[PDB]
C-alpha cells in the first residue's frame, strides 16, 4: 500500500521514549502518530512482532476458553453461580492484562504520549493477572474456612492497588526501573507463600501435597521467578546482540511465560473445582 509506509530503523536512532532494550540493535519500528500505520504493523516483521500476537493470540485464547466456562453445565459445580464468579474474576483479569499488553505492545510506537498512556495499562494488567488468578485459588484452598479467605483476599487486592498506584510513577516505567518492575510484581505473585504457609499449617504437609496444590505451587513460583529473571536480566539478547531481535528475545519469552503461566494456574483451580465436586460443599 502507498499510504503509510516506513521502514525499520536500528537503535541509535529511535527517539528517547521509544529506545528501551539496548541489545535489540536493528528492527525497531519507527515514531509513527498514526494508529492506521500501528495496528498495519501487526503484520509487519519488527522488535514487537512476537510481543504483538503472542499476547494478541492468548487474548482471544483466554475469551474462548472463559465463554465456554460460563457455558458449563450447572451441575459441573457445587455452588455453579458463585464458583462461576470466581473463575469468571480469573479470566477476566487474564483477558484485560494480554488485551492492554497487545494493545499496548501495537500503539507503543504511535507517540511519546500514548506509549506512556498504554504502557500504565499494561503495567496494571499484570496486576489484575495476579489479583483475579487468586480469587479462584483463595474459594478453594480456604473453602471451608472463610476468615482466611476474606483476609487474603484484601490482602492481594490492598498490594495490587497499591502495585496499580505505583504503574502510575512515570520513573517506573524508565529502563532503568527495569529491576524495580520485576521484583514488584514478582513480589506481588510470590505473596502467595503467605496463604500457602498458612494452609499448610492447618491441613498438614499431608493434606496439602496429596491434593497436588504443593507440586503445582512450586511450578508456579518456578515460573514466576525463572521468568521475571529473563525480563530484567535480558536475557537471550545481553548475550547476542543485534541477533536475538526479531524473535526470542526476553519480552517476547516472557510473554510465553506469562500466557503458559496463566494457563497452568486456570488448570490448576480447575482441578480444585473437578475435587471439590466430587466431595460436595460439606464441612
Ligand atoms: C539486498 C538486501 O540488502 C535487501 N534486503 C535486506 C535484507 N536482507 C539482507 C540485509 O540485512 O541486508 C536481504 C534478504 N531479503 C530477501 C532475500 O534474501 O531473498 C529479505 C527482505 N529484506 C527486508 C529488508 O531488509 O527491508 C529486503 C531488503
Ligand atoms: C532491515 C530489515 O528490514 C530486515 N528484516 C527482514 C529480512 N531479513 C533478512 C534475511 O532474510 O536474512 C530477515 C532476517 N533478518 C536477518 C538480517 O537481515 O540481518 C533479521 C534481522 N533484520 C535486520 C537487518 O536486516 O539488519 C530484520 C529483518
Ligand atoms: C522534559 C522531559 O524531562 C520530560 N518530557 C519529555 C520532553 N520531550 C522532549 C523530547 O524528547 O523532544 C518533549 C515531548 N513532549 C512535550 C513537548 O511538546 O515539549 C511530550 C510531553 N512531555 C512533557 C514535557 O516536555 O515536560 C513529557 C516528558
Ligand atoms: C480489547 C480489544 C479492543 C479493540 C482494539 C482495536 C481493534 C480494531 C483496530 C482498529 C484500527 C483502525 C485504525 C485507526 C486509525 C485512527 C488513527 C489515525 O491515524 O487517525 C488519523 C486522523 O483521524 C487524525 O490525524
Ligand atoms: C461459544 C459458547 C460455547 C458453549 C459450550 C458449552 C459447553 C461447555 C464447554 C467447555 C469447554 C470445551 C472446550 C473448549 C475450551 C476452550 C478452548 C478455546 O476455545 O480455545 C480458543 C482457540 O481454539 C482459538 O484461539
Ligand atoms: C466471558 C468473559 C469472562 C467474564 C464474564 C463476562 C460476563 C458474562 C455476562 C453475561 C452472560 C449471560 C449468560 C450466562 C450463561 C451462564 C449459564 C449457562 O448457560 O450455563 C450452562 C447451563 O445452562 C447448563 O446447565
Ligand atoms: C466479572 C465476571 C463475573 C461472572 C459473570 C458470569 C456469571 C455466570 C452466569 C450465569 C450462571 C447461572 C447459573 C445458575 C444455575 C441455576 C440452576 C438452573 O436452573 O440452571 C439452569 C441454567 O440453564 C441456568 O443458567
Ligand atoms: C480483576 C479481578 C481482581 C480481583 C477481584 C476480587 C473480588 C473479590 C470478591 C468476591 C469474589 C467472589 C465471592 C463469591 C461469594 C462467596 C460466598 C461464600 O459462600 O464464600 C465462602 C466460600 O469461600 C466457600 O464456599
Ligand atoms: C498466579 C498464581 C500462581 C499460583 C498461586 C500463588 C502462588 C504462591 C507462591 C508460591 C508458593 C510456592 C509453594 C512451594 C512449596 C511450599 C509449601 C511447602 O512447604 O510444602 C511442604 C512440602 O514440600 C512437603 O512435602
Ligand atoms: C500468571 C502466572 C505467572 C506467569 C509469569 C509471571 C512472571 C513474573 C511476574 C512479573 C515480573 C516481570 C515484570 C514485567 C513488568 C513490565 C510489563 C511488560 O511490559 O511486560
Ligand atoms: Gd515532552
Ligand atoms: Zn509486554
Amino acid at each position: 500500500e502507498f499510504e503509510g509506509r516506513w521502514r525499520v530503523i536500528p537503535h541509535d536512532v529511535l527517539p528517547d521514549w521509544l529506545k528501551d532494550n539496548d541489545f535489540l540493535l536493528h528492527g525497531h519500528r519507527p515514531p509513527m502518530p498514526s494508529f492506521r500505520a500501528c495496528f498495519k504493523s501487526i503484520f509487519r516483521i519488527h522488535t514487537e512482532t512476537g510481543n504483538i500476537w503472542t499476547h494478541l493470540l492468548g487474548c482471544v485464547f483466554f475469551l474462548c476458553l472463559g465463554i465456554f466456562y460460563m457455558f458449563r453445565p450447572n451441575i459441573s459445580f457445587v455452588a455453579p453461580l458463585q464458583e462461576k464468579v470466581v473463575f469468571g474474576l480469573f479470566f477476566l483479569g487474564a483477558i484485560l492484562c494480554l488485551s492492554f499488553s497487545w494493545l499496548f505492545h501495537t500503539v507503543y510506537c504511535h507517540s511519546e504520549g500514548v506509549s506512556r498512556l498504554f504502557s500504565k495499562l499494561d503495567y496494571s494488567g499484570i496486576a489484575l493477572l495476579i489479583m483475579g488468578s487468586f480469587v479462584p485459588w483463595l474459594y478453594y484452598s480456604f473453602y471451608c474456612n472463610p476468615q482466611p479467605c476474606f483476609i487474603y483476599l484484601i490482602v492481594i487486592c490492598v498490594l495490587g492497588i497499591a502495585a496499580i498506584i505505583v504503574s502510575q510513577w512515570d520513573m517506573f516505567a524508565t529502563p532503568q526501573y527495569r529491576g524495580v518492575r520485576a521484583g514488584v510484581f514478582l513480589g506481588l505473585g510470590l505473596s502467595g507463600i503467605i496463604p500457602t504457609l498458612h494452609y499448610v499449617i492447618s491441613e498438614g504437609f499431608l493434606k496439602a501435597a496429596t491434593i497436588g496444590q504443593i507440586g503445582w505451587l512450586m511450578l508456579m513460583a518456578s515460573l514466576y521467578i525463572t521468568g521475571a529473571a529473563l525480563y530484567a536480566a535480558r536475557i537471550p539478547e545481553r548475550f547476542f546482540p543485534g541477533k536475538c531481535d526479531i524473535w526470542f528475545h526476553s519480552h517476547q519469552l516472557f510473554h510465553i511465560f506469562v500466557v503458559a503461566g496463566a494457563f497452568v494456574h486456570f488448570h490448576g483451580v480447575s482441578n480444585l473445582q473437578e475435587f471439590r465436586f466430587m466431595i460436595g460443599g460439606g464441612c
